[PDB]
DNA sequence: TTTTTT
């Protein structure tokens, strides 16, 4: 699917990115660059398919948080990630796995043209790339490494979360995750029982202990 | 609802009851004294009202516990109470909030006879004394002093189930809890929360780690 | 909750 942008180029590289090995030399925008300014990023990441329960919490999470000044940041995937993006318009940052002349996924493209429109997308690629197996992985980086806390409200084990939840705890990037019941959520649960993540009990509370930082 | 047991008094009061502010002078008894023996004694409580996914697991837990010659140890009350302990038949040791002569609650007449026949079941109080609010709070503590370990698979905040929470952390009784959604098990949540209860994130290892010690 | 619990 085409998206038919009008795309550029930013300026600078986000000092966020300088903690990575590789950090992108180049990075390809459409939308409003001075997101990017904003004090408190947050990665809402998950389940391209999450329960009624998860994608009410991750409204609720997304909705304040915007409210309170926050950008989210995500992948525009299926599932947790879209619907945390589409509730945080226009304050949020997407990270493209493929070229900005490109829409992906196709079905997400209503919110992903407003995320063109309102918000900003970013990618490393610049024309012509299409999705493939190792730029998934290698947008997740980006998306661990320019956010200041990362929320994963619900996810497999073994899944690109979970990736990226190793990719939180290296760098240091303070891990939540919603509650969630016996043998669902597998890989979030992991991250409680491993006591790598803190469990989200209240999100006004939440959202307030993250604001008087 | 009178019982009609027949029960005598405990020859002495057992060794754990002994750390109370005011521990229990006598004990009425009818069943398997021998059980007060068994070397790990589990308590299982919690509300009156379980989800169908609180049920199944505390069902789970009841069940392998006894398997692995745990006794368990709760208050025959409706919901969590009484579905740990029909599970755990004939290893179970009820505490009464009313003397023996009276059945309570009615709705359990049925399985706290099952537990007078082939379980235990204590009361501090010798005759005559149909369940009042002060007494199911003694009780509570009764639960918790003779248990070795407490589990609260769902609970409401401010709860019965709450107040022997508080027991166990005074008592240095280690808690446990079921993993539980946002707003479904406050009282448990908080536990969690607090850092005061431990997750059961896999019912297996759970009791195989209680066997180590 | 009348059918009982910080």
């Amino acid at each position: 699917m085409k998206s038919h942008f009008q795309y550029s180029t930013l300026e600078n590289i986000p000092k966020a990115f300088d903690i990575l090995k590789d950090p992108p030399k180049k990075l390809y925008c459409v939308g409003d660059t001075k997101l990017l300014d904003t004090p408190l990023k947050v990665a809402i990441i998950g389940t391209r398919r999450p329960t009624p329960y998860s994608k009410q919490h991750t409204i609720t999470l997304a909705r304040e948080l915007a409210k309170n000044g926050a950008v989210i940041v995500s992948g525009g995937a299926l599932g947790v990630d879209i619907i945390a993006q589409e509730n945080a318009l226009p304050k949020t940052i997407m990270l493209s796995p493929c070229s900005l002349d490109f829409i992906y996924p196709t079905n997400n493209h209503k919110v992903i043209q407003e995320i063109a429109q309102n918000g900003l997308i970013l990618s490393e690629y610049e024309k012509d790339f299409m999705p493939i197996k190792g730029s998934f992985l290698a947008r997740n980086r980006l998306v661990i490494a320019l956010s200041d806390v990362v929320i994963i409200p619900q996810a497999d084990l073994k899944s690109g979360s979970m990736s990226s939840a190793r990719l939180a705890q290296k760098y240091q990037k303070p891990l939540f995750v919603l509650p969630q019941r016996l043998n669902e959520s597998d890989g979030t649960n992991e991250l409680l029982e491993k006591g790598q993540a803190q469990g989200i009990f209240n999100i006004q509370n939440f959202i307030n202990t993250l604001l008087k930082d």
